[PDB]
């Protein structure tokens, strides 16, 4: 356990080295934040109450996964059935058929729970609380409470018109919020693919106050901040078409980046023979530069490579394609069988939306709500990236110390 | 047969009373309106010339839709063929592949027969025949006939430098033309789900007068009214591109719906389970609610539950969404067998597009055709949805009337 | 080989007839065209050192394909598997599967290609090779060798802000270097349905001297001419997005213009029924009106009317279609077994967006990036198609010259 606390020390001290103002880091608010982060971590990773808490919240999310499964049950009738594995076997899972419908039920759905007012009345609660707790300003307090269900783009939209006048540490702290955790609908998706839903839950939950905690540390404030669909059935509509459109673009993106690493690694085979190598891939490169971060989270020597091999995947590329070649390592299929502690870790480790892809996209959507301050995400966007992967490692090497 | 004229008495007597005016109803106008209507019904429902009419039109849809497969069984391949039905069985039906490219296909095949004029052609004589009869305007005279094969956004296209200075009397009736009908895309994709086209089609010609007369019961006219691509392939490709995107729209508010659906009855089963009651479901309630009225335009007492479920959901979410539930009832492996005339009259009453989420739909088609008019448009929203389903629950009672 | 170069004369006459000024025609420009265009097709269809280049070139291409299919493999797993074939038989192969996920990945690897400046350094060489052979402007002659991988309405913007001031005889070359061409992206989807990719990359790059050869013919220079992502996963990713959408629209027109052209052939089979002729389909008539165009590029008499089918095809509609049709004609389960040569004519005659639908498409893609000149591109619009069908079918002429 000496190496997971060296862990969080080592991600901390990263952390203040890449200050702003290490000096005008608040005491009260870092110190909790962290304290929320790993006591959550305690809370439903290790206490008896805690553990049946988020076995209870895991089902109830697993049952509604089942629930949108009549949808697309609908549509794609026997090609998402069970008579798929008689004839296919392995194959019978069809990708497209099967996960990717998950994200526009969930979008419609999470957009039904705002127009209920469901959304807001939680998110007010759990932002609400880390404010009192951390002296964190309300705007960005909520912002991060609201990236636990849904994205980096739409978490802000409850505060949408403090964005374009609250401060650099504040839209920061926005910036790590979404970078930090995922969304509902991807989350579902992850899920199908044969992640355990108790750590996606977990990781999302512990997002806000991580998120917050390397804000406030890599950029404190120094500045002084300040302070819908015409019907229930047009937000379902509204979130169903939000979600076809996220959903094409997943699809899209899976194919051309997997195909692109397959190209990538057949010219690393012809590159690579050139010193002796001609086994090289892009999973030995990202394996062999992430083992060192893999085995400092607390990940065992002898399995330290081949976790570095995912982590590294979802911070070069993201970690939609990540989950995608670490999800065979989760079934009995498995090509190298890993510990369930290690299982753990990998599975917080990427639950984030941390890429250098996500800084165009924070351009995009977060630049919308306020197009004067297209110049600050920019600038910040770098160090917001770093902030969000952080949070992530941080959130991997608290759940290996309870594990 | 009694107790379908009380209901025709009913359904003009809810729209006397919901009126703007009852003092201005032009009695030539409502009157021929109604008389159209039921003639239109006694024609190709009852009489040998026009039920051999009703037929042949019927097949040459037919026989469109088949040549349109060819399309999507090139795309597709086996995915589409009779093997699917072995291997699979009632799954073998993908509905994804066998329905929605159907959407893309008629789209395409309208746009080419409003570049040759073959369309504008037949509403001219459609529509002109409506205004020299009733006294309606010219506009809304066309937009009505229009709407027997184009949706409820595409129809006003026709008169579409009349929209911006049109009556309010017009205006609503052009709101109620498209909300009492449907369009030829999604009429050929019912027909593929088992719904029989001569209940369609005839439907889809009923809604012209009927549109109307609704239209100026609860809104008489007290105003005084007034009075292209480049080559036949870009048509077809501006229509394919048209249809495509009502496609993908369609069907990821199926997966959403259906889905929302499931989730609501597994949240219904448990509060209803408070209650004494833990079968309870969404199609109880809607059947429920909806059996007097079911039991009012001709539905036998022991059928008018079941039907109440089907009607009921066309109201609350979409026709298309009946209409996937109503499918099954009409193969050999329903678990309700209902009698011809039952499925008759649950066919008629929800071919149309009448439900609340398409008040947000006329604001954006036919309020991008008069922006000033937007308002005009949410205020007399709500009236032109039950207008609407008065013409589509007319039709049905008509129906049941002559068979 | 008499009859082939008849055909190049024929070809080279109806271009200076339709010519803007033949006096202004620069012999050296048009001369040297036709000599490259003829000399490429020289070396790598005759000479042997050209032909191991070509089949080198073409391997290449051949295990991008199979790399990029990683990517289709994984969303649609067992969909597209062998099993599939086994099933089904020949519809095992699903087209929508198979070849329009290749769309999607080599726009996304030329994105990246792009962002990389690999695809600037090959198009400066062979761009400005052109323009001191033939002392074309620069311009031109980058938009021209651009043209080689990259579509229409994307090779001009790798000289985007010279288009607005480039003079007529620039423009229309433009928009002839683009109809003349493909693209990377379908060039693969194309080599996916059983075209040989040989004839594909051969005719890409004969496009380059080709489509300036007939422009400058056409429309000879009377005036004086003149003279980004942020990091590659970004690229990639929009590269994909703009790939997705591609898919989307071709997929949408497939469906529709077969289905179309089946509905036209049932509807020949009773207009002709009125004249003696119920077998009249619209391959008959595109055979036997092009029958006379392909017996003069190089196609045996017994042969002309067959090829003639997919040729025109290719013209009143796109090369797509007409690909759709032929890819049945190379395999073992061919209706018509044709010649190698034949084979080798037809798959050059077609490899071309020269279509009349591709002016629509001019005046959005090249129109955007000059608004003032909207007007010019579609006066020039009917004369470029023509201009495009020429260098294909001379393309085809020389291809079977040397065959
Ligand atoms: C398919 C998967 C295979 C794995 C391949 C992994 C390769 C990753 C390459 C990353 O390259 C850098 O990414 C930054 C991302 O933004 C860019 O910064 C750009 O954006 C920054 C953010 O604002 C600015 O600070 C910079 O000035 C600006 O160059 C930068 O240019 C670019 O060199
Ligand atoms: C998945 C299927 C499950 C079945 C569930 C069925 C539930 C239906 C709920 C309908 O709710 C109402 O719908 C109106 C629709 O428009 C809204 O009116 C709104 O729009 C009107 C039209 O302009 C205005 O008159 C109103 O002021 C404005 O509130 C209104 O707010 C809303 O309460
Ligand atoms: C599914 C496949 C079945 C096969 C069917 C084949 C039928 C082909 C019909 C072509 O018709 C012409 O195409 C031109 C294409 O542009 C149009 O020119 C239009 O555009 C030109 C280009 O700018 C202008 O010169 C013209 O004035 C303008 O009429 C023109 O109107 C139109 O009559
Ligand atoms: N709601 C969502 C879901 C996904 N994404 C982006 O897509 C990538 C893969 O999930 C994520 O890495 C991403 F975050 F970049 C997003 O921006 N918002
Ligand atoms: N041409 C069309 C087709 C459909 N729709 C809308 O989609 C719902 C289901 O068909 C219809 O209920 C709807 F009407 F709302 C539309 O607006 N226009
Ligand atoms: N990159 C591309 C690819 C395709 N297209 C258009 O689509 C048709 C079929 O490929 C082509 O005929 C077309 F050219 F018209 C395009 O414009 N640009
Ligand atoms: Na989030
Ligand atoms: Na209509
Ligand atoms: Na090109």
């Amino acid at each position: 356990l000496f190496m997971s606390c060296c862990g969080m020390a080592v991600l901390l001290g990263i952390a203040v080295l890449l200050s702003s103002n290490r000096k005008a880091i608040n005491l009260r608010t870092v110190g909790g934040a962290f304290a929320i982060q790993f006591s959550l971590g305690a809370f439903i990773l290790y206490v008896p109450w805690g553990q049946e808490l988020l076995r209870g919240f895991s089902d109830a999310v697993s049952n509604v996964i089942n629930y949108g499964n009549d949808g697309t049950s609908f549509l794609f009738g026997g090609l998402v059935s069970g008579k798929m594995f008689e004839v296919f076997g392995g194959g019978g899972f069809i990708f497209a058929f099967r996960v990717l419908p998950t994200l526009i039920f969930f979008s419609a759905l999470i957009s039904v729970l705002y127009y209920l007012g469901v959304m807001q009345w939680v998110i007010r609660i759990l932002g609400g609380g880390l404010q009192k707790a951390l002296g964190t300003s309300r705007a960005e307090s909520m912002s991060a409470a609201a990236n636990i269900f849904v994205g980096q783009t739409e978490a802000p939209l409850v505060v949408r018109p403090f964005v374009p006048k609250m401060t650099q540490s504040e839209l920061f702290a926005v910036m790590c919020g979404g970078l930090a955790s995922i969304a509902g609908g991807v989350l579902a998706g992850y899920a199908s693919m044969g992640v355990k839903i108790e750590y996606l839950v977990a990781a999302s939950f512990m997002a806000a106050p991580g998120g917050l905690l390397f804000a406030k540390l890599m950029m404190p404030e120094t500045e002084k901040p300040q302070d819908k669909p015409a019907n229930v059935i047009d937000a379902a509509a509204g979130g169903a078409s939000a979600g076809l459109q996220l959903a094409l673009n997943v699809g899209a993106m899976l194919i051309a980046f997997i195909g692109l690493i397959a190209l990538i690694n057949g010219m690393l085979g012809g590159i690579g023979g050139w010193f002796g190598m001609p086994e090289l891939k892009l999973e030995m490169l990202l394996g062999w530069l992430f083992a060192p971060l893999a085995f400092l989270i607390g990940v065992p020597w002898n399995e330290a490579t081949v976790a570095g091999e995912f982590i590294g995947l979802k911070t070069v590329a993201n970690e939609f394609v990540a989950y995608s070649q670490f999800a065979p390592y989760l079934t009995e299929a498995a090509p190298v069988v890993l510990s369930e502690k290690t299982k753990a870790i990998i599975s917080f480790a990427l639950c984030g939306f941390a890429n250098l892809s996500s800084i165009a996209i924070l351009l995009g959507g977060l630049g919308s709500l306020a197009p004067k301050r297209r110049g600050d995400i920019a600038r910040m966007g770098v160090k917001a990236v770093i902030a969000g992967t952080l949070s992530n490692l941080m959130a991997a090497t608290i759940a290996g110390f309870f594990l």
